[PDB]
């Protein structure tokens, strides 16, 4: 393998959202072996930096569900935006229908939700990745995570359009505690050919442009680095990782991965908590 793509939540991160010593060592060893390491997430580039900066970790970063790509030093390689009229349409619908939502842009993550609501969205991420984890451990970690968040409050999505300032829309996360609302959101966009529809947790769905997906971003990067897809591997646990496992020469599912992700994988590693990423590096590739 010459390139390895690694999902962030539920994969590189354990249930306390830490990068274990084992995983950090595995990442550095891979870079030491001359392997290009890429971390791929639906979150913002700055969310990844907040975790990596203190650890001195520098990898390629695919963020906003494949809408954005940065190199190890933070140089921008690509930004794939959602057409503004389509973004307006989506946000107007989400807000009018009472969905919690987060708008990933260049500057920050805009949202009208309050702290409790935003924490609920995050807790859902934690619980979906590790359903077997103690709720108290997950909540404490979710709070630490939120405390390092980079949200910007807005009264209405309208504020993101009624201003004469540049603002690009990369990924839109929609959330609802209700199964009926989640199904309605999925049905509404599952056939939209100008968009990419995925989910990163049991109670959310994410919308990015058609050409913005973890798999397409991986292909885009591999091509630029002159690395054949046959020489690339991707590992993840959640539904939004499906496209990159499919794109990679070798798709790896985390031990705590969703059943559909394990189903399409060529290999399966340990859970995120048991350092599955490190195990894959040393015992699967
Ligand atoms: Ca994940």
């Amino acid at each position: 393998m010459k390139l390895i793509a690694i999902d962030l939540d539920g994969t590189l991160l354990n249930s306390k959202h830490q990068v274990s010593l084992e995983n950090e060592n595995a990442l550095r060893q891979a870079q030491r072996d001359g392997i290009e390491v890429v971390v791929s997430t639906g979150r913002a580039h700055f969310d990844v930096m907040s975790i990596f900066e203190p650890l001195g970790i520098k990898t390629w970063v695919i963020s906003a569900n494949g809408a954005v790509i940065h190199d190890p030093e933070g140089r921008l390689y690509h930004h794939e935006t959602i057409d503004k009229k389509r973004a307006y349409d989506i946000l107007s619908w989400l807000e009018s229908e009472n969905y919690y939502y987060e708008v990933f842009t260049g500057s920050a993550i805009y949202t009208p939700q309050n702290g409790r609501e935003l924490l609920d969205v995050e807790l859902d991420r934690f619980r979906s990745a590790n359903p077997e984890a103690d709720l108290s451990v997950l909540k404490q970690a979710a709070e630490v995570q939120y405390s390092q968040s980079g949200f910007a409050y807005i009264n209405s999505f309208q504020e993101l359009f009624e201003a004469d300032e540049p603002i690009d829309f990369y990924n839109i996360l929609g959330f609802s505690f209700f199964k009926e609302k989640l199904e309605a959101g999925w049905k509404r966009y599952e056939h939209a050919e100008d968009l990419t529809l995925v989910s990163s947790a049991e109670h959310n769905f994410e919308l990015s442009s058609r050409k913005a997906s973890k798999g397409q971003a991986l292909k885009r990067l591999a091509k630029q680095l002159n690395i054949p897809l046959e020489e690339t591997a991707a590992v993840g646990d959640s539904l939004n990782d499906k496209s990159m496992l499919e794109a990679a020469g070798k798709g790896v599912a985390m031990g705590n991965a969703r059943e559909d992700i394990k189903s399409i994988a060529d290999a399966v590693t340990l859970t995120n908590d048991e350092h599955g990423v490190a195990h894959m590096m040393k015992h699967l590739l």
